[PDB]
C-alpha cells in the first residue's frame, strides 16, 4: 500500500526504514529482531496515515489502537510508544485540530517564547498542549512576523511569505487543511519585457535562459568537482564563480573569431600570389608570339602546355575565391553576448537574487544550494485569502503579549527571566520568571550592532561567531491595488529586464493573483537595501513607467491604494531571510539550534528559519523548527 507508504512520504520520512532519530528513541528495535523493525515501520506509517487522513481532530492513542488491524491492536505496548514518539515530535497531533481529551487543568513548567512568527506559534501550541504553561511576547501590534497580509477593502496582498512551496511532503499541507487555507496554482509562463517595454521574443528568451542555465551548471561542476571552492585564502562566491565562467566564454568566442580572420588572411595572401604568377604567366604567353610547318607544331604544343598549365591555375584561383566567400559568409559570433542579450541574463540572475535574498557575490559557491535535496514535490502555489490567516490561527487559545518587545535574557542553572519594555509606553517594563526561553528572534536582530537584545550570561563564542558568519538577505514588494485588470488575466508573472547590472533587481518581476485587480513588483538584490531609501510615491510612479512602456501609457490608471515593505528598515526583522553566506554552511544553522546550558540543565532554546538545516528561510521550516523545540523542551521538563 502507497496509503501507508504515502503517509511516511508525506512526513518527510523513508516508509522502509528507521531513521536515525527512531533509532536513539527505540534502541531495542534497531537491535532486535529485524521482523519486529518491519512491524515498527508498519504502525509509524499507519498511525502517520490515520492523522494525515483526518488532521482536524487530535489523533489519540485509544483511537490509534481500535483502527488498527489484527495482528498489530494486540500490539498494545509498541503502538503507545510509537504513538507518544510521533506526538512529542510533531509528526501527529501538530497545528491545530479539535481535542477529544481536553487540556490538564494544572500546569507544569512555565516557558517563555520569544517572538510570535510560525515558529514561535508552531512551538507554543505544541508545549500547551503538552500540559506546559506558556506565554509569547511579541513587539509587533500582531503575530505572524514575516507572514504580515495587506487588508484594505477586497484588496489582499502579502508582503512577506507568499508561496507554499509544493504539497508533498510539506507540513504546510496540513495547516492548510486545518485552516481552510485556499490554495491556488501558479502558472508559468512568464514574458518578459525590456526597458523600453517590448517583449523578449520566444526565440531569444529561451537561448538566454539556456545560456543562465549553463552557467550555473558550470559553476557547480566548477564547486563540486574540481573543488575550486577557496581563492587567496578567501572562500569564493557564487557571483564570483559566474564572473570567471562568463569570462572562460568570451575568451573562447574571441579564440575562434581569431582563427577565423587568421585562415581569411591565409586565403587572402594565397589569392594574392597566385593573382601574382598567373600575371607572369600571362606576360610569358604575351612574349610567346628548319621546316616552315614544324615551327607551326612546336609553337603549338608550346602554348598547349603553357595553356594546360593556366587553365589549370584559374582553377586552383576558383577554388580559393570560393572558399573565401564561404569563410566571409560564415563567421562565428563576434560577442559571446551582446549588450540586449546581457540585459536579459542579468534578469536571471536577479531572479537568483530573489529567489535567495541577496547579492549571488554574497552567497558562499560551495553551499548556496545545500537544501536542494529536500525540496518538496507538486506545483508551488499561492494563498488566495492572505497567508495571515495561518498565524491568526495558529493564536486562537495562546498567551501573547503584544507590543512587548524583549531587551533582555538571564538565564542561570536555577531559572530564567526576561526583561521587556512596552513599545507604546517604553517607560513601564516588565519581569517574566520562567523554567525556559525559547528565543524565536530573526537572524537579523541577532545580529544587530548595537544590540536589541542583551543575553546575560552572554551568548558563547561558538554561537556568536554563527550569528555573525550566516547571511541574513533582503527582499521588498511594491503593492499597487487598481479598479481594473489592464494585464493579461492568463498571466500570472511577467518580467522587467533593467537597464544595468548593477540595478537589475528593480522592479524585476511582476506578480498578479487572478481575478484580484493587484499587482505586486519586487525588489532583489543589491536594489532591495537602496530603494528602501525612496518614498512610497516615487518607487508608486517608476512602476508605473514601467507599466506604461509595456501596456501603453493610457491603459494604466493611477492606484487606488499602495504598499511597500522595507524589511531591512524594519526593527523586528532587519531584512527578509537567511541565506548561506559564503565563509559559512549548513553546519551553523546546526549551531544556531544548539541550546545554551549555563551538568545544569539547558535553559535557552532556538528557534526560526534560521536554525532549520534542510528547510531554511521559508514557512515550512519556521513551522518544523518550532515543533522541534517543542519537543525537546518537554523531554527536558516533562521527561
Ligand atoms: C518578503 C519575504 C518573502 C518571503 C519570505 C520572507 C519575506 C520577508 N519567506 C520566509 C518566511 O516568511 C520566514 O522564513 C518565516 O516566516 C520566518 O518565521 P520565524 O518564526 O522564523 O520568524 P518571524 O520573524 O516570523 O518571527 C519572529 C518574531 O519575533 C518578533 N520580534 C522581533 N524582535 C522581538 C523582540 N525584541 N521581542 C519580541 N518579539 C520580537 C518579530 O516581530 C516576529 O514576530 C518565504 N517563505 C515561504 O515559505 N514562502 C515565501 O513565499 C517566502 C520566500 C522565501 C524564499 O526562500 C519565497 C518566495 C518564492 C517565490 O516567489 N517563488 C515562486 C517564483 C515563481 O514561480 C513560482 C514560485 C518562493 S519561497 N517569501
Ligand atoms: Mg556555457
Ligand atoms: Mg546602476
Amino acid at each position: 500500500s502507497s496509503g501507508v507508504e504515502g503517509a511516511a512520504f508525506q512526513s518527510r520520512l523513508p516508509h522502509d526504514r528507521m531513521t536515525s532519530q527512531e533509532a536513539a528513541c527505540f534502541p531495542d528495535i534497531i537491535s532486535g529482531p529485524q521482523q519486529t523493525q518491519k512491524v515498527f515501520l508498519f504502525i509509524r506509517n499507519r498511525t502517520l496515515q490515520l492523522w494525515l487522513d483526518n488532521p482536524k481532530i487530535q489523533l489519540t492513542f485509544e483511537a490509534t489502537l481500535q483502527q488498527l488491524e489484527a495482528p498489530y491492536n494486540s500490539d498494545t505496548v509498541l503502538v503507545h510508544r510509537v504513538h507518544s514518539y510521533l506526538e512529542r515530535h510533531g509528526l501527529i497531533n501538530f497545528g491545530i485540530y479539535k481535542r477529544i481529551k481536553p487540556l490538564p487543568t494544572k500546569k507544569t513548567g512555565k516557558v517563555i517564547i520569544i517572538g510570535s512568527g510560525v515558529s514561535g506559534l508552531a512551538a507554543a501550541r505544541q508545549l500547551q498542549s503538552f500540559g506546559m504553561d506558556v506565554t509569547l511576547l511579541e513587539a509587533r501590534d500582531r503575530v505572524g512576523g514575516r507572514v504580515a497580509t495587506f487588508r484594505k477593502g477586497n484588496y489582499v496582498a502579502d508582503l512577506g511569505a507568499m508561496v507554499v512551496t509544493g504539497l508533498g511532503g510539506n507540513p504546510m499541507a496540513v495547516v492548510s487543511k486545518q485552516v481552510n487555507m485556499e490554495l491556488a496554482k501558479i502558472k508559468q509562463k512568464c514574458p518578459l519585457y525590456e526597458a523600453n517595454g517590448q517583449a523578449v521574443p520566444k526565440e531569444k528568451d529561451e537561448m538566454v535562459e539556456q545560456e543562465f542555465n549553463r552557467l550555473l551548471e558550470a559553476t557547480s561542476y566548477l564547486s563540486h568537482q574540481l573543488d575550486f571552492n577557496v581563492l587567496n585564502n578567501k572562500p569564493v562566491s557564487l557571483g564570483q564563480a559566474l564572473e570567471v565562467v562568463i569570462q572562460l566564454q568570451e575568451k573562447h568566442v574571441k579564440d575562434e573569431q581569431i582563427e577565423h580572420w587568421k585562415k581569411i588572411v591565409k586565403t587572402q595572401e594565397e589569392l594574392k600570389e597566385l593573382l601574382n604568377k598567373m600575371v607572369n604567366l600571362k606576360e610569358k604567353i604575351k612574349e610567346l608570339h628548319i621546316t616552315a610547318e614544324f615551327l607551326v607544331k612546336s609553337k603549338h604544343r608550346d602554348l598547349t602546355a603553357l595553356c594546360k598549365e593556366y587553365d589549370e591555375l584559374a582553377e586552383t584561383q576558383g577554388k580559393l575565391e570560393e572558399k573565401l566567400q564561404e569563410l566571409e559568409a560564415n563567421p562565428p559570433s563576434d560577442v559571446y553576448l551582446s549588450s540586449r542579450d546581457r540585459q536579459i541574463l542579468d534578469w536571471h540572475f536577479a531572479n537568483l537574487e530573489f529567489a535567495n535574498a541577496t547579492p549571488l557575490s554574497t552567497l558562499s559557491l560551495k553551499h548556496w544550494d545545500q537544501d536542494d535535496d529536500f525540496e518538496f514535490t507538486g506545483s508551488h502555489l499561492t494563498v488566495r485569502n492572505g497567508y495571515s490567516c495561518v498565524p491568526v490561527a495558529l493564536a486562537e487559545g495562546l498567551d501573547i503579549k503584544l507590543n512587548t518587545a524583549v531587551r533582555q535574557v538571564r538565564y542561570t542553572a536555577s531559572g530564567c527571566e526576561v526583561i521587556a519594555v512596552n513599545t507604546r509606553s517604553t517607560s513601564q517594563t516588565f519581569i517574566y520568571k520562567c523554567d525556559a526561553v525559547l528565543c524565536t528572534l530573526p537572524l537579523g536582530v541577532l545580529k544587530q550592532q548595537p544590540p536589541a537584545v542583551q543575553f546575560v550570561p552572554p551568548l558563547p563564542e561558538w554561537k556568536t561567531s554563527a550569528v555573525q558568519r550566516m547571511g541574513f538577505g533582503n527582499l521588498n514588494k511594491v503593492v499597487l491595488c487598481f479598479d481594473r485588470v489592464f494585464w493579461d488575466p492568463s498571466v500570472n508573472l511577467f518580467g522587467h529586464v533593467g537597464s544595468t547590472t548593477a540595478s537589475r533587481g528593480e522592479l524585476f518581476l511582476f506578480w498578479n493573483l487572478y481575478k484580484a485587480p493587484i499587482l505586486l513588483a519586487l525588489v532583489a538584490g543589491e536594489a532591495a537595501g537602496i530603494m528602501e531609501n525612496i518614498s512610497d510615491d516615487v518607487i508608486v510612479g517608476r512602476c508605473l513607467a514601467i507599466l506604461k512602456g509595456i501596456f501603453g501609457s493610457s491603459a494604466v490608471p493611477q492606484p487606488k491604494e499602495t504598499v511597500v515593505s522595507r524589511w531591512r528598515a524594519d526593527p523586528w526583522a532587519r531584512g527578509s531571510y537567511s541565506y548561506v553566506a559564503a565563509g559559512s554552511s549548513g553546519n551553523d544553522y546546526d549551531l544556531m539550534a544548539q541550546p545554551i546550558t549555563p551538568q545544569p540543565i539547558p535553559r535557552l532554546f532556538f528557534a526560526g528559519e534560521h536554525t532549520i538545516r534542510n528547510y531554511p528561510a521559508t514557512v515550512h521550516g519556521a513551522l518544523l523548527s518550532g515543533l522541534r523545540e517543542a519537543g525537546r523542551i518537554a523531554d527536558q521538563f516533562l521527561g
